[PDB]
């Protein structure tokens, strides 16, 4: 006759801001429409203006009424402008109720709609920050206490229960006008190559925090009608891939920690090949013999390190790359993040030695590589990975001895700067630092990974784009010009000071 019944008070969820306080997901007042049937059976001549209103057939939505005549409750429609929700209002149907809600809306779009994420119909996080801070965004809903007829009409509202509390302001460690820089060169590199996808991270060495995460193919999160689920894919962070060369300076590292080996150290890596069984080792420029260990990384022969990993064993190679978190947890709780492998043997064979040392038999992520670099470049010091505004660094691990990161820093400079060198990385006014590859997945991987300024690093960057077309495939040719051309401007909105003085 008479029966109390509880109803949720959605919470406004909490703004995502940039870490300069730029806003990137804004909840907007929404008006939900539900009906009780039961009610709307006694106002028939009312339903067709409504039907129109919610641009439905009058058949079908009069078919769908009297289908659920049962019911108590069923949605209208979720998720109006209160404009047009007035607009149904004013129809004064009995039965039709009012629900007021909230809708993200993403102010930079696709410029940053991995990193931000996305809400699903009920406004909990889906994807990216939305849903690895759901519990911190989402904010606990009210209640309240109404009486309903044995028709389930609403006769009045008694009061609330709970209080729904809004969800917390959240900043993230994006920087907007680097993640709009970094979006508009990846795009660009994408197009200019006929490229399938690609990625780019930008580190703080010095704060773990990721002032920059774009994919290609991208998506605008305002637009929830086409939801094309390959351009949904957080690449830097669910794409895993074996990082070839870009993983020698860490090689390298072991070499130098080994006690074994120095910087004017020697290989001979004539005539640029070595059988290993049925395995072939090949460097792709052959007009070497004896190589220095910066020589080894410029030409980035394969001879030469794997004579290193021979040397030194597999064992402590694997050592620096699970300390600098290569196919390791990077601790940031996204749900999905893809981990890679790093596999441990007890002793390692000849073969899986040379692969191991110049990147093939582990996987990584963009995001890996990126902290693993910003390790290198913060003096072998990791300091742990933030996607949110750090105001207090938390203490880093020393996972390489600071000379050795020092003498690494220092050849990777040479890789960028000498003669045959990745001068395509170099960033004019600064010294860079880093390290091409091409990797086999004919298909290939284009990567480059580095930082600057050597003289005082500030910023790691790793470009990665997928299968290039038009133009050739070397890391040193199709991601060296992206990372020049990022880290040109990401420096300089940081007010970074050239260090390429006297
Ligand atoms: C590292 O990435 C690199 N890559 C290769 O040797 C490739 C392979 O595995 O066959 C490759 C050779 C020709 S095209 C792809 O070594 C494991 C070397 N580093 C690359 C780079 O710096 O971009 C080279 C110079 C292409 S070879």
């Amino acid at each position: 006759a008479r029966s109390v019944r509880h109803i949720a008070i959605p919470a406004h969820r909490g703004l995502i801001t940039d870490r300069n306080g730029e806003p990137l997901a804004v909840s907007t007042p929404v008006t939900t429409l539900w009906a009780n049937p039961k009610e709307l059976m006694t106002a028939k001549e009312r339903w067709p203006q409504l039907a129109a209103a919610l641009g439905q057939d009058t058949k079908l939505f009069a078919d769908r009424i009297e289908q659920n005549a049962e019911r108590e409750f069923i949605y209208l429609v979720r998720g109006l402008t209160p404009e047009q929700g007035e607009g149904v209002i004013a129809l004064k149907v009995p039965g039709v109720y009012s629900i007021e809600e909230f809708r993200r809306f993403y102010p930079a779009g696709e410029v940053v709609a991995h990193a931000v994420g996305f809400t699903d119909v009920d406004d909990r996080g889906r994807e990216g920050i939305e849903l690895a801070f759901d519990e911190w965004l989402a904010g606990v809903p009210g209640k309240r206490q109404v009486l309903k007829d044995r028709r389930g009409r609403v006769i009045k509202d008694v009061q609330v229960t709970k209080n729904a509390k809004p969800g917390k302001t959240l900043a993230l460690s994006i920087d907007l006008r680097l993640q709009y820089l970094a979006h508009r060169e990846l795009r660009n590199a994408l197009l200019e190559n006929g490229a399938k996808a690609g990625s780019l991270v930008i580190m703080d060495v010095k704060t773990g925090e990721i002032l920059a995460m774009t994919n290609q193919p991208t998506y605008n999160p305002n637009n929830r009608r086409n939801l094309q689920p390959a351009a949904m894919r957080n690449r830097a962070m669910i794409d895993v891939f074996e990082p070839g060369s870009t993983v020698k300076p860490f090689s390298m590292s072991a070499a130098l920690a080994s006690g074994r080996w120095k910087p004017s150290d020697i290989v001979d890596v004539y005539p640029g090949t070595l059988q290993i069984g049925r395995y072939t080792i090949r460097d792709v420029s052959r007009n070497s013999r004896q190589l220095d260990l910066t020589g080894i990384l410029i030409k980035s022969s394969n001879v030469g390190i794997s004579k290193i990993a021979f040397d030194i064993g597999a064992e402590s190679i694997y050592s620096v790359m699970q300390q600098v978190g290569l196919g390791q947890d990077t601790g940031l709780g996204f749900p999905g993040e893809r981990v890679g492998n790093l596999p441990n043997h007890r002793k390692w064979p000849k073969a899986e030695t040379a692969t191991l040392a110049y990147g093939y038999g582990l996987s990584v992520t963009a995001i890996q590589l990126a902290h693993a670099y910003a390790a290198l470049a913060n003096d072998g010091k990791s300091v742990p990975l933030s996607m949110t505004r750090v105001d207090r660094v938390p203490d880093g691990v020393q996972v390489i001895s600071p000379e050795v990161a020092s003498t690494v820093q220092g050849m990777l400079q040479q890789v960028v700067e000498a003669q045959g060198g990745v001068f395509r990385a170099q960033v004019p006014g600064y010294h860079a630092a880093g390290k091409s590859g091409t990797a086999r997945k004919n298909a290939y991987r284009s990567l480059f990974a580095g930082f600057a300024p050597a003289t005082d690093p500030r910023i790691a960057m790793v470009v990665v784009i997928d299968e290039p077309s038009k133009a050739g495939y070397f890391g040193g040719l199709v991601s060296a010009p992206v990372f020049s051309k990022v880290m040109a401007g990401a420096l300089r909105l940081m007010n970074v000071p050239p260090d390429n003085l006297p």
